[PDB]
């Protein structure tokens, strides 16, 4: 049924408030005016403040629309870092809303679980990255959940780096410049040089996906 | 005599003041929340500082007070301490790591920029020294390196608070500094640099003999 559509235009509202406003300072009735849906659409989805946040928590894995499979999986995980910074730079509120969450301290003891969410986050790097040492493109002695959490790790800081320091307008090179660095120290020699980092490619990946 | 009575109460209200940033963001601490726990009059107080902003930036900036064969061993030895002093919850890290990563209040009147920028400066400085030495690899650009290397150590820190309370934070900080350092370094400087929790674990304790409480001057007690 197509009100499952209403389903994505409340998180989007939620996204949002949480980005302007932090999760104590959100509220259901601030979240329906924005939306200016009904109460019973809103529960019907979601029945706490706590519920609407988890979901939004989860949209820096699960806001980014899936990305094709390349000649490399690095390249693969090179497509999917840069669509999240596009994302993030074009102020996508799931993106914004997600960050604000998982990195703004909380009222301490919100009952809000932060880590399911980042845990699976990393766990979808280490997917691909598993995918990638089979294919031989990583240098060996590797591990590949220490690899995964420095890549998210590197985005997040170059990323918030970023909105301290210019407001999110060098928000790409940041981020370029911290996962092509890490990749140097990751990817074998002869894959590292047929990376792509560029802006063009990444504008056409985000322009494909959006769709 | 009264120029180090002074210099101790101040940084009594630079200890005080990080602890009180640390459980409750820049916003919602207060002059008063702070003279509270230092115990120091407002006198002194206002003698040291012009505001509670000015104050939020010289506990961000801190560190920064806190001689090698290798540069880049320099820039080593100040981020595993970092993760160090954060791991066992030292109040002038942890209160100046939560006014860094706080979501401004903008409209939130803390100025971020300013010392952050003062931490970038400080890096790019010493990796001008570290290619006046030769120990780069070759045409880099000093302060966009600066920069990945202060998101580095930000970004493993979150993670490692999120995904385990700070349990993993050394082992992470270092996992991202030596691969970034790998990307930085001539390799025959690489392999001689030194990141092991050993010489991080000596460079702590030598840091926390050093490390005391302050207390302040009876001369600036509230009575």
């Amino acid at each position: 049924e197509r009100a499952a559509q209403t389903r994505r235009t409340i998180v989007a509202a939620a996204a949002a408030v949480f980005d302007e406003l932090g999760y104590e300072a959100t509220t259901i009735a601030e979240i329906l005016k924005r939306s200016g849906v009904t109460k019973g659409a809103l529960y019907f989805h979601f029945t706490s403040k706590e519920q609407l946040a988890q979901e939004v928590l989860t949209s820096q894995l699960r806001a980014v629309p899936p990305v094709e499979e390349q000649r490399l999986v690095l390249q693969q995980i090179i497509d999917e870092t840069l669509l999240l910074a596009q994302l993030l730079s074009k102020g996508d509120p799931l993106v914004r809303g997600s960050v604000r969450l998982t990195v703004e301290p909380g009222a301490p003891a919100d009952g809000l679980d932060r880590r399911a969410p980042m845990q699976e986050w990393i766990g979808h790097g280490r997917d691909l990255l598993r995918r990638a040492e089979a294919g031989g493109e990583l240098l060996p002695r590797l591990d590949v959940d220490a690899v995964a959490r420095m890549l998210v790790g590197g985005f997040t800081g170059a990323q918030i780096l970023s909105n301290i320091l210019t407001g999110h307008a060098d928000l790409l090179e940041r981020v370029t410049d911290m996962h092509r660095h890490l990749m140097t120290s990751v990817a074998v020699p002869a894959v590292l040089v047929r990376l792509d980092f560029s802006a063009e490619r990444s504008i056409t990946v985000y322009d494909e996906a959006m769709r």
